[PDB]
């Protein structure tokens, strides 16, 4: 494959996709056993451990759907992965959400054509694979920690010609901003495997707020744990 | 209010939505104590009755989006409904989904242009209230029900220019098609209140059967106990 | 057929389309000779009788565009209809029209996706059957009736988000609002039939004005009047 | 005026307006009285005469919606004009059209964005005045002609990319294709003016047949007739 | 070919494109050698001559993408036309162009529908030839004209509803505004032959400036000048 | 910047983009002089050094309009950069382009939403700097190369459904197929900077021809060589 450079056995078939190849390496590091780095091709780190005497892969996506899609593309299609857990960070845009909470995306707006071309006008709905959305909320609840499960919205920009850019999707109910969950909802739908895409809000786009880096850290941490256990 | 022609006080905040109105005097006549009708207009019947102690409605809709969305708008912003929860039937588009099936919405694609107007060309996903989505299912489990989460689609048409209309939205994961749940869900999102739409496999689209009478009401009457315990 | 249960002979060839079926049945009743009923699924009446020694149907239709396609599809597939006349009421977004002004539908602008999904983004104009035009025009004329003959728009979308929402629709000489026209103009095109839409005005969307029950009756039984005597 | 120089008061309310300037010479020469060319600016003749005791000037439009806008309006907007009739020749699409035949468009569809533009992917139908495709169609009832009602297409392509490019049109009963009539029924509406499109088959785009020359003159002065006693 | 009438063999390879014929009269009087009329038709004049040794043609091609599609098409398709140079005046929509300055328009942008029909809302850019942009480019260097390489709008609307039309293109650095050229690029990348499309600055939609009749002649004599040596 | 940690003067106003951070490494290793890294954040290596006793940086920017929008805002809005190139990779998709030919983007279309969200459904055509473009493709003209000037395509989509997923696109001259062009010249116009795309051709997407890893270094460096002689 152009992208990932592994042999076809490397790759676990449950395999976490953070965005940031680095955290793909602290995922391995701090809570995978024998953690093995399989790619490195355009520093886009992916590696296979094991969790509870299973193997798990870790994946870097790199940012937005055009990116992800390659990655997740090669995963399903070259290397046999059926189960995808994104896990990554949101910018929160409802004040009902706090900085730290969990987000569990059920489904996820987007502004990329990605569905236009190919439903050209009409509406398709990229949801979560129910089970998996079922597991960790459960997991989540489990350990006390701030949840919500709903609507994110994958954007193509990060930056805004204009002020108050998230105003009509937050009057909609959509909670958080991240980049590529659209992305892993279709395709994962389009391949007949499972996804699933888990957030940890880092920045609050309407209070101005942003958490501190160890408040990151920790509440990330969770994050991954909950990830692991929904497998 | 030009549709509902009842008193500010005589609609229950939780409410199921059939289609068919006659379906509604099904529900409130073998299901709820003391079933009172408030509603007539247009042949649309509404009742209020109780479930175990608590005030329940249930309200024809109608059949397409434009029709639901009156209905719907008239409970929420007239009426103070706050529990939506569609009770129907769908045509399965998957040999996955076999007749009788219950199908839980955790969204809803559409064909209409309800949100193509407001969102101008970006996705929107309209889904169902978690907690709702999750009562229904684990009610639906300790029954032993077949029963499945996920993607619906909300059409305009019912009768197809050409065949095989649905085999793009089967590809993507689609289960079933109906008329309503996409109306609903970005309407309860619009006004912040809770919504779910649950529905009975009663045609399959692909194998080109159907259920016979009895068959319809047995599964029917399944899917509104589910429906009045999920509330 | 899943929504008119009758046998093929009971429907006639001439048929009126009010959107609400206690008009039906008021129009049935008042109108025609040995009116009877052939169908009651769904509440939605539709009746059979005979005008000046020929027969006529009359059919609900529900309201909006997925509805109201619905029954004209089972009505022209199925039945045979091939005359088929709509009769309501609309809100004008005119000062030109007054309350209780007669509209005939020379063409019908729309807001759903009827025709965007099947003329992909081109323009294709949904217009009345010219003689039937010609012919309500000319017993309109004929009973000193303040009449219009222009465009409507059939919505989608009966309560609007923000204010002012058919101001572009009137600068463009747009004469009311209602919600089935666009869908019955399209489908008798397709399927090479003949098709008028008759209008009365209730409401003023701009003034704000409202009709009195003994005025709408009034002029609705001369809008009958006209369309039995355009068949 | 940049495209139309001449003083104001040297056009008259009534106009038509053919494509070809010299066209307009035509008619001019050969229907008006006293024919004075008050235009030369891009070789688009204009001219103003008299016929049975009013004036009625002659304006060439040019091909295409962009093109005619620009004289429409300024016509409109700058001269005074208030009834527009557009006489020109269109390729019939349907075999239900012969060769001569005469076509009054009651409505245009369209390909231009003209409209797409302005209401965002809503349909405006863009219309005749009624009372001038009243007064048109009975001229050509009591002179004989073979005339249709109907749906025209006012295309932006001649040469089309792929065969059988009016296929679709022609299946929801357009009867037949120019290029200006849906800029002019649009320009109208915006301005509160009157205007009709009045079209002879010199083309059939579906048997290949067309005119000779002899019968296009002689069709075309019939056409010409009806267009001044319709003014 | 019905929009110009003349043998093949009348119409050289290499020829230019005003809007205006009688500016395409102006060109052959003033520039060709031996100019002979080739095409009345419409008032649409087209020549033929000669230019230092090589036959060079002009031809008129009306206001609008879908007027000068039609010529631009049966130029290249029945007379065998390989190097097309529209020549023009544009409206400058940034205060950094003066009045005079000659416009090269390296691509256009455009609000006519052409290639939405086409590529189903993907992007497409159409573009100069390369070759002739930078011979053109160098021809007005060595002349000293104040000259700009950059992107221009083809509108399909010379008369706007509304003020400040312009704003948008001009803020992603669109130049100047014309009516023809992305038609122009577009019919020549689709036949495989070369076109430039260049402009004089008559008038300054910004700061409400225009030139004389003086300047007007002067600078475009300039033009010409520049073409023909491009060409 | 949350995703270049590096202070204001730590890179340089002329900056080179590839798409892969290795990339990165590689040019600034191989040809800038005292190469310092300024960015790891998320494993995007940016570099600034000096060619010819001046500063130039070199900053990779992932794959795709939204990761390179990211990069590519930040350096125009927060380091001040005003020469942006990219130099990079493409796919052929026509038989006249041969493997190892350079491609210089004079303009970029698109499947991305990124401008269809800006203006509309109207169409913008994102530009080269015409300046860097000449100079650059003097650079490749004095070298002997074989270097193309046109249009390429940006795609939000690597991996197509559908086979020939390119041939429209050909059909209307469209040389090369990569994944940021069109979201650098956009931006560049949106913040009145400078930039070009060039890019040489390692895969043939229509022969399904490919280079060896030694051909595509000899013609890279050869690229970068055109590339910092452009600045
Ligand atoms: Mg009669
Ligand atoms: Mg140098």
């Amino acid at each position: 494959t152009p992208h990932i450079s592994a042999p076809p056995g490397a790759v676990a078939e449950a395999i976490l996709l953070p965005g940031d190849p680095l955290r793909a390496k602290y995922i391995a590091e701090n809570f995978l056993e024998n953690p093995v780095l399989y790619n490195q091709v355009r520093n886009m780190f992916g590696y296979t451990g094991t969790y509870k005497g299973k193997r798990v892969s870790v994946q870097g996506t790199g940012m937005g759907i055009p990116s992800a899609s390659i990655y997740i593309h090669e995963l399903v299609q070259f290397y046999g992965c059926k189960t995808l857990i994104r896990v990554g960070t949101a910018g929160a845009i409802t004040e009902r959400l706090k900085l730290r909470d969990l987000v569990i995306a059920q489904a996820a707006c987007t502004d990329s054509s990605i569905n236009n071309l190919r439903f050209a006008g009409q509406n398709y709905a990229p949801i979560a694979t129910f089970d998996l959305l079922r597991r960790a909320y459960e997991q989540a609840q489990s350990r006390g920690m701030p949840v919500h499960v709903g609507n994110v919205l994958s954007t193509d920009t990060f930056y805004h010609d204009q002020p108050n850019p998230y105003q009509l999707w937050a009057q909609f109910g959509v909670l958080a901003v991240e980049m590529e969950a659209a992305g892993l909802y279709t395709l994962a739908a389009k391949f007949g495997v499972q996804a699933l895409c888990i957030l940890t809000i880092s920045d609050h786009l309407i209070t101005g707020e942003k958490t501190t880096p160890q408040e990151r850290q920790e509440t990330f941490d969770q994050m991954i744990e909950v990830a692991l256990e929904t497998i």
